[PDB]
């Protein structure tokens, strides 16, 4: 068994990872027994189309049951129109530069054709959370951040949405070098412009990559353009809890973090296992050292070669096996393999429990199981810069959970108080007595007294002072009547 | 395809290659170009006549580009900035059609930042019929007012 | 695009009868592609510039 694999040389980890994969496939008791998996060397510039696709086609040359990459979106859309001809299965690991969020390549492949590129990550899905994180906290006007390797064409419907809300934004770009961006608008900026834009900054959005919003707070904290009067929110795919806590820590005001989730085992011991299969530790114990320093492709890749590997046994299973075929490009002679549509039909009707959750391919081909996380800062006296999950978003329902409940409270609900009191017209009287202990009482108290029981839900169980006055101490300091039950803390 | 015709007419001989494409196939081209040298005079087109914004693609930054670009860079977002400056607004919404690349107005949006205006941007849904008259079952007075 | 094409032409034939000016006129070239023919040529960074 030959898989092509497609790299660029900046991405090693990538094969790496999935040479990993393909060790643990060839160490796997039960899968495949009979074949070994295996490659061809070969890393590529990831922004060369030409150039990846005749390394692709050389790859099918000497000859592959399916291709892997992880290149750039011109050469996947390549890659992608190759095999619209060679009809050999594709599975794209979409990057972006140091993970700026993960809009959508875009291109305007033919529709007059099936898709043999699987997207193994799931379609748009970020502005809809963004929309909804605004919709619940309704701000009529915000600040856009985002860097200068974004693409903002996902962002777009959530403008199109918060435009048919009617409510007012700003947006911005940030640039490679942000101390040359943010000190030549320090010195460009008319100081009017520059309350303007310090003002407009206390309700802002950012969406960038994590070491670029770390260096936009950074320059923003020691440019001081804002203090703590602020509130801003921070979305993306890829923020591990690492990044997480260092932008609570870098940040200043509120601030609002959204991320990717997996519906994986919540279990940890279990995380690591798929039935019989046993994943290598380094890539799915979270406490790992090099598992909490995973970009999330080497996650998608492992997945994919688990995929690849469980659709070659679904294949065999249904006896639908066949050798692997050997094919030629940009000659007039060139054909597609029909063994390779049966392929890309076995992998996107297949499907695996991945690191990344269950794996399936909706019509378009793209991952159906999108899912979020979103945290917030909990500052307070006991926690300082403390930290809570808010809720976690989907499209079925939205948001679950909310980000305007404020804070932990101290609910009373389910407690027990105990009450001393006094009787007086119309204040308090005692109405049942059963066994020598009073058992029910009336008065403008206990309307108060349940007026405030019925909102906060606690109980409460009364008894009578023991000589009912207010009255002053004794010589020595001890009190007496309704308020010597509080001061030595007898009653609550 | 479209590589596979240039390397056709690359067989048949020629001096240069021409193109009059979508940045799709004239990202493949031009990385083609980049292998074999030829030059590759690219004339840029767009869906449906929407405004033109530069490919902006992933070609490789490590080697010379072979690509002429015959139409010229994008200079629309200045001329929105001084036409939104001379009429001195301060707020105001972006309809785009359905095609249109939106990516050129990032140097725009930048240069409003800098102003403090108030913005937003909308598609417009080629159903404008059933997506205005949904309003009236999802938009407050107040909501319709505010549009 | 009529435009910049007619032009596109327009400007290609002004280039031609340029490099018969200087006298570099040269037989056209021709290559191919995902074979070991392809290869690097000075000529086209000459015809380029």
């Amino acid at each position: 068994i030959h898989i092509g694999a497609i790299f660029d040389e900046s991405a090693k980890k990538d094969d790496e990872v999935f040479r990993t994969a393909v060790g643990d496939l060839n160490q796997n008791e039960e899968i495949l027994q009979t074949e070994k998996i295996t490659f061809s060397v070969t890393f590529v510039d990831g922004n060369n189309p030409f150039q990846a696709v005749q390394e692709a086609c050389e790859l099918m040359n000497q000859g592959i049951l399916a291709l892997v990459s992880s290149i750039g979106c011109t050469s996947a859309g390549s890659l992608q129109s190759l095999a619209d001809a060679m009809h050999i299965p594709h599975l794209f690991i979409q990057r972006s530069t140091a993970g700026t969020p993960r809009s959508g390549c875009g291109l305007t492949r033919s529709n007059r054709n099936d898709d043999y590129t699987l997207s193994v990550r799931p379609p748009v899905y970020l502005h809809d959370v963004i929309l909804r994180v605004v919709t619940e906290y309704a701000w009529q006007k915000f600040i856009i951040f985002y860097d200068s390797e974004y693409d903002i064409r996902g962002i777009q419907e959530f403008l199109d949405k918060v435009s048919q809300q009617g409510m007012d934004v700003a947006l911005q770009k940030v640039e490679n070098n942000i101390n040359k961006m943010i000190t030549t608008l320090f010195d460009t900026m008319r100081i009017e412009e520059l309350n303007r834009y310090r003002d407009t900054l206390r309700r802002a959005i950012l969406v960038m990559n994590p070491a670029t919003a770390k260096s936009f707070i950074t320059e923003v904290v020691e440019t001081n353009l804002v203090a703590f009067d602020c509130h801003w929110i921070i979305i993306n795919e890829e923020i591990n809890d690492v990044d997480v806590q260092e932008l609570v820590r870098r940040s200043i005001g509120r601030l609002t973090i959204i991320r990717q989730t997996f519906p994986v085992p919540q279990n940890i011991s279990q995380r690591c296992f798929r039935g019989n299969h046993r994943i290598s530790s380094t890539l799915c114990d979270p406490k790992d050292p090099f598992a909490q320093n995973m970009e999330i492709s080497n996650l998608y890749i492992y997945d994919t070669v688990l995929l690849l590997a469980n659709a070659f046994h679904k294949k065999l299973e249904d006896r639908k096996w066949h050798s692997m075929a050997s094919l030629s490009c940009i000659r007039k002679n060139s054909k597609p393999w029909q063994g390779g549509r049966s392929m890309l039909e076995t992998i996107k009707k297949g499907g695996v429990s991945g690191l990344t959750g269950e794996l399936e391919f909706g019509e378009n081909g793209g991952n159906p199981n999108v899912h979020f996380e979103i945290l917030g800062t909990n500052y307070g006296e006991e926690l300082g810069r403390g930290v809570r999950k808010l809720g976690c978003w989907n499209p079925v329902t939205g948001l679950n959970g909310s980000l305007t409940d404020k804070k932990l409270e101290n609910n009373m609900r389910g407690v027990v108080l105990r009450v001393v009191t006094v009787l007086e017209e119309p204040f308090v009287m005692v109405s049942e007595n059963v066994l020598g202990k009073p058992k029910k009482y009336q008065g403008f108290s206990i309307d108060v007294l349940d007026a405030l029981s019925n909102y906060l839900g606690f109980n409460y169980e009364i008894y009578v002072a023991p000589d009912h006055k207010y009255g002053s101490p004794q010589e020595d300091g001890t009190w007496n009547g309704l308020v010597g039950e509080l001061v030595f803390k007898r009653a609550d």
